[PDB]
């Protein structure tokens, strides 16, 4: 069940957009990025699962 | 001209992208950016 994280870089303008949204009420940049990756993988690399 | 910011992502998802990108030859950052931009245009239209 354990899993660590990795530091990566992303365009500042994209980061700013998520930062602003998660700052409103509920949300976390890390969670958004993970979800964004999961959707990318499901879309372009479906041969995963 | 556009700078970058750091973010923490799940290690398993990163590994999957790293393996896949290594095949073709590109870099992980381009994938992170595409993944995030697509998420934004989908759930946060008009922000870009």
């Amino acid at each position: 069940d354990i899993m660590g994280d990795k530091t990566v870089r992303v365009r500042a303008d994209l980061h700013h957009i998520i930062k602003i949204e998660t700052a409103k009420n509920g949300g976390n940049v890390k969670e958004v990025m993970d979800q964004a990756l999961e959707e990318y993988i499901r879309k372009y690399l479906p041969d995963k699962l």
